[PDB]
């Protein structure tokens, strides 16, 4: 499966400060990148256009154990397209609802390159909750359709963080 992006399918306003704090990923498209257990991501903002994420996840061994991994990802917001954050791997915000309620979510499509002639990409749903809320599924279906995908094809992830 390949990418591209597309301007009219992005959120048209987005405040990077709405990423502040903790989010889980509760659903992902690419099983290589997007479907790990216990993906907890914590975000702050530096200046008015940089988003810094402290990213964690588990890798599941065949032993049925796991190791936790951590990383730092940093993005700068496009001054003209608020739904585009370039890595400073690019993120395109397809849909979001932030009302400071437990069902808040941000739906992120990403692409990257592994060299000049090959790219990869994926999508994840960030939510305040550890569980994928049923309340946001028509929005997610609609957003996944806007990038040519069927939301039923996404993998729901496991945030039992025990």
């Amino acid at each position: 499966e390949f990418p591209a992006p597309d301007p009219s399918v992005l959120v048209q306003n987005f405040n990077i400060s709405d990423f502040n704090g903790k989010w889980y990923i509760t659903s992902g498209l690419n099983p290589t990148f997007d479907a790990f257990d216990c993906q907890l991501h914590e975000f702050h903002t530096e200046g008015d256009n940089k988003l810094v994420g402290n990213i964690s996840w588990r890798i599941k061994t065949l032993d049925s154990g796991f190791f936790t991994r951590s990383a730092v990802q940093k993005f700068v917001q496009d001054p003209n397209q608020p739904g585009v954050l370039y890595n400073h791997d690019d993120w395109y915000i397809l849909s979001s609802k932030i009302e400071n309620k437990p069902e808040d979510y941000i739906f992120v499509y990403y692409r990257g390159r592994n060299d000049a002639w090959d790219g990869y990409g994926g999508a994840v749903v960030y939510t305040r909750s550890s569980v994928l809320p049923n309340s946001i599924i028509p929005e997610l279906e609609k957003a996944a359709k806007s990038i040519g995908r069927d939301f039923s094809t996404f993998i729901r992830t496991d945030n039992t963080c025990g």
